[PDB]
DNA sequence: TGAGGCGTCAAC
DNA sequence: GTTGACGCCTCA
């Protein structure tokens, strides 16, 4: 139905705590619950994050 | 019983 | 045309 605006660096801050957050880091319902966002989103961010990074151009 | 992975469609 | 949103199957 949606598609917001997101950024990568969003992107990246949910994959970023998604991978370091004690409150997610290991799990992608709890980052998508915690960032209010969808599940699936965090798992095809990481099937191009890599392409995340250099969007953002940092890192 | 609860968590992780992939595909297709409409709006961006 | 690609990305945000949604579901079914399998493992411990």
């Amino acid at each position: 139905g949606s598609r917001r605006i997101f950024t990568p660096h969003f992107k990246l801050q949910v994959l970023e705590s998604y991978r370091n957050d004690n409150d997610c880091k290991g799990n992608q319902r709890a980052t998508a619950r915690k960032y209010n966002i969808h599940r699936r989103q965090i798992q095809k961010w990481l099937q191009c994050e890599s392409n995340l990074r250099s969007s953002v151009a940092n890192n």
